[PDB]
Formats: structure tokens, C-alpha cells, sequence
């Protein structure tokens, strides 16, 4: 019941939309973090990473774990589409940062995520988690950012949540829910 | 189980660390919408506006709600201290005189208890000063979250979430 750091924030708006029957999305599989969280909540869980590494160590740490209701797979995850043929209930992205194109075709993560928004059930949910981190940033001009911000308030509504008083720059979360 | 408009998440935040030992500022009044609301789930709130009409609107209110756990003061928030003696559970602002404003954050946050919580909601001088006040906070003493929306047109209310480490 404490204050939530974004990840828990997360994890916790996602689960709010998931049941037994529900297909969930991992954009960006990493170290597994989300995966083995959000399988024991869900159906199936699709999770996508562009490095054989990740997928070794998800595998042998999901194994350790018992769980089975996973597919990884070795892909881009603008290609989503081709392997996921199921409504979504939930889907989550960890970025770092994306700067906002010159005005003067989207980034593949771009795409994805409207991938995953056409493909949400209504009441489903995207988390997009984005940490800038030692490289840094500028959410004044962030790719995700302006196209959220972009999205029509009738079909989707899109909070921010973001550590306001931390001294080394926090990774911050977009939540999105799919309204019709 | 919506999506969370800020003002829904500024009382679920309140509501969870609150019983009904606790003590509640509500530093503007106003019709008595939080008030309403927070004395509900706690001992006692402490209510404060400087307006007769928003003092005899929240009675009557609360009132027929058969609410009797509450405390309305005709006075400034920045006196706040003067009025509630306890420490403090629970407190909501809600913003939209500058010196007045901060100067009644301060005495909250100093008088929270640890685990104790702040909700600011947010609707210009007075919400700039408010938000440096917070980014500046000690992030090993409080932790400062914001709550916002980012895909609307108007724009709308956003809501800074603060909780007392220790």
C-alpha cells in the first residue's frame, strides 16, 4: 500500500483488466520482468525481444518459475501482427528515448504500439513504461509522447504518471485504455 | 474500475491509507465535494474556506448526507495550525494568494504523519510556485508523483500525489 513507483503503477493497471481468458502482449521481453509478472494473471502471454540472449535467460527463469502460458519469440515487434491473431486485453512497452521525428514513415516502436491499439479489446490497456536514463532525453520532444498526446480523447484516454522531486531523471509511464 | 480521472485517484489515494482514527485537512472546502467524500472514512476532517456560501452549502450538505464528523472553519488555510492539533493523516487542496497557498502546504506536510498523505489538485503564479515547491522536496523525505492527462484538448485538472517517508 505504499506510494507506487511507475513500474508497480504498471503492474498494477494491467492486472486491474486481466483474467483467465485474457491475451496479453509483452512488447519488449528484456530480462523477463513483465513476462513472468503478467503469465500468472492471464491466458497467454506474447513477448517479442530482437536478442537470442533475453530469450535464453527468460526461458530458463519462466522455466524456473513453472510457467508455461508463454510463446517467445525472436522478432521486430512492429511485427506483431503476423503471430498474435487474438484479441488483446493488455500489451507493455520499456523504452528509452525516441526523439520526436523531423518534420522536415514512424519509428518501428511507433508502429507497434498502433498495432497494439487497433488490436485492443475495448476496456484493454497499454502500459508504456520509458526511462531516458544516462543518455538522456527530452519529453518536449518524445516520439510516444506526441503521439499519444495526438490520440482522440473519445477513443482513448492517456494519463501520464511521473516522479515530480527525484534528482537522477526516473523512468515515467503512459497508461492507455481503449474506450470504443 | 475505470481509468482513473484525477480526482478519482486524488480520494483513492487518500482513501488507502485512511481509518477511523484518522485526522483529515481539507484546506478549500469549497461545495464540499472531498469533504463529503473523506469524512466518511475517517475520525474527524478539518474543513477550511473563506467564503459564508461555501460554509453554508457544505452544512447543509453534509447535513442530509447525516455527516457529523466534521469541523468547517471560516478561516485561511495558512492558519490551519492553529485549529487542528493532531497529526495528520490525510489532506486535499485544491488549487485554481501565492504566499497563503505554499505556506498552508508547508504546515501540512510538516504536521503528516509518516505513511501520511497530500493530494493537490491542480485546475500562472500561484501553480508554478507550487510545483517547484514540490519537484524540490527531499525525494528521501517525501515522494512526489503527478497524475496527468495527456490526450486532452481542454485542458483539464492534474493531480500531484505526495506521501511523508519520515
Amino acid at each position: 500500500a505504499m506510494i507506487k513507483r511507475p513500474i508497480h503503477m504498471s503492474h498494477d493497471f494491467l492486472a486491474e483488466v486481466l483474467d483467465d481468458e485474457s491475451i496479453v502482449v509483452d512488447a519488449t521481453m528484456g530480462n523477463g520482468n513483465d513476462t513472468a509478472f503478467l503469465a500468472g494473471l492471464s491466458k497467454k502471454v506474447y513477448a517479442f525481444d530482437v536478442q537470442e540472449q533475453a530469450l535464453g535467460k527468460t526461458s530458463q527463469r519462466l522455466s524456473d518459475l513453472g510457467i508455461e502460458n508463454t510463446e517467445l519469440i525472436l522478432d521486430g515487434h512492429e511485427n506483431l501482427d503476423h503471430y498474435v491473431r487474438e484479441p488483446i486485453r493488455a500489451a507493455i512497452f520499456n523504452l528509452g528515448y525516441l526523439p520526436s521525428a523531423d518534420k522536415s514513415k514512424p519509428h518501428t516502436t511507433l508502429e507497434a504500439i498502433e498495432k497494439i491499439l487497433d488490436r485492443l479489446e475495448v476496456g484493454g490497456r497499454l502500459a508504456i513504461m520509458i526511462y531516458y536514463g544516462h543518455d538522456g532525453g527530452d519529453m518536449e520532444k518524445d516520439a510516444v509522447l506526441e503521439y499519444v498526446i495526438g490520440l482522440d480523447q473519445r477513443v482513448f484516454t492517456a494519463m501520464l504518471y511521473q516522479p515530480l522531486n527525484q534528482i537522477n531523471t526516473p523512468p515515467f509511464l503512459v497508461m492507455l485504455e481503449k474506450l470504443q
